[PDB]
């Protein structure tokens, strides 16, 4: 994180990295790469930044609000396929897949002269075996049955970026939802809500209609500055060029780096009480224990004499009209109890229209996010 460190040590190898985000959270991608010591380019939906080794294990484990990370193996233009085959076969594809890689190509074009993704898929395919097979000198032992190198081919204006995921899995899969589906607020957006707060562990939380508790272990977890990603594993992890040492480096890092001493306030409340016992579950699974306090609790009956708070809440919202009056009245009662609350802040991630209407107030400021809209209403 120093960024000082001769390069030597990390094999005089360094690589291009990028960090993918959704469009409009970048920016804090951008942040998330600066804390780890690294210099982010922010683009649309993509932080690129320079690395070595540790940087690939160091931003798995520490990114919240990065959908995946990868290196870019390399950028050109390409009009034909016979340019999009030689340009690729050109690349160093040996540095990175070892005899036994397995490496799939996925696809991706827009505006481009080169629109089949199958096409694509089909050239690149063809060009990366071209080149191992060159350098591995048409060894018998070329076959796909190791550790996995999954490839993407996107095409941009005729602007070909080549890369491999580093991940594996998303890194909104953390670990501890497993097996519950993607109905509720994604991992990273969840982060990225509490990270637009103005929120610190030192002041009371609250997610008045949590669910399975996304939202406040999203929370706890940065109070306590616990690596996102510690309690899972990454692709990157078998390939045989980057050492176990490397990662277990990484996760000693994540363990000094927490402060579990941190005393955190937070509440989840639900009217559901199953999905309450999920949640209370789901924080155990995260690590936190039963630090997070979950309660089954109408947003009309909370009260407290804690000061300076932070509410942050994502209802489900359908759009038809019995879901939509649910919505309605919660965020009515919610408005009415929290003008109870005048010294906290609140921020309310919703997609329905008349939120400020029904709210009773006009928000502080209004973020658009994708559409929806994160409503602030900053306290003192």
């Amino acid at each position: 994180s120093s960024g000082r460190e001769n390069l030597y040590f990390q094999g005089m190898k360094s690589f291009q990295l990028v960090a993918t985000a959704a469009s409009g959270l970048e920016a804090i991608v951008g942040k998330e790469v600066a804390r780890l010591g690294y210099d982010p380019k922010v683009e649309n939906g993509k932080v690129y930044f320079e690395g070595d080794l540790s940087a690939i294990a160091r931003a798995n484990l520490w990114l919240r609000v990065a959908d995946r990370v990868k290196i870019v193996v390399g950028v050109f233009k390409a009009t034909t396929f016979d340019e999009l085959f030689e340009k690729t076969k050109a690349l160093p594809w040996e540095d990175y897949l070892p005899l036994d890689a397995q490496f799939p190509v996925a696809g991706k074009s827009v505006k481009s002269t080169l629109y089949s993704v199958p096409d694509c898929q089909a050239i690149v395919k063809k060009a990366i075996v071209n080149r191992v097979s060159e350098k591995y000198r048409r060894s018998g032992r070329l076959m796909e049955t190791g550790a996995l190198f999954k490839l993407e081919v996107s095409i941009l204006k005729d602007e070909v970026t080549l890369t491999i995921d580093t991940s594996g899995a998303g890194l909104h899969k953390r670990g501890y939802r497993l097996a519950q589906g993607s109905a509720p607020i994604k991992e990273t957006m969840a982060a990225a809500l509490v990270l637009l707060t103005s929120w610190h562990p030192d002041r009371p939380f609250y997610d008045p209609v949590c669910g399975s508790g996304t939202i406040p272990i999203e929370a706890a977890l940065i109070g306590q500055n616990i690596a996102p990603g510690f309690n899972r594993e990454f692709v990157s992890e078998t390939w045989d060029w980057m050492p176990k040492q490397v990662w277990a480096d990484a996760r000693q890092e994540a363990e000094d780096l927490a402060n579990y001493d941190q005393p955190l306030n937070i509440i989840g409340g639900d009217i559901d009480a199953r999905l309450i016992e999920i949640a209370k579950q789901n924080a155990v699974e995260a690590g936190l224990g039963d630090l997070i306090t979950f309660r089954q609790l109408q947003v009309a009956d909370f009260q407290t004499e804690d000061e300076y708070g932070v509410v942050v809440a994502n209802p489900p919202y359908g759009e038809r009209l019995e879901d939509e009056e649910a919505v309605r009245q919660l965020y009515r009662e919610m408005g009415i109890v929290y003008k109870r609350m005048p010294t906290w802040s609140v921020y309310v991630l919703t997609s329905y229209e008349l939120f400020e209407e029904v709210y009773g107030k006009k928000a502080t400021k209004k973020r658009k996010l994708y559409r929806t809209d994160l409503y602030q209403y900053w306290g003192p």
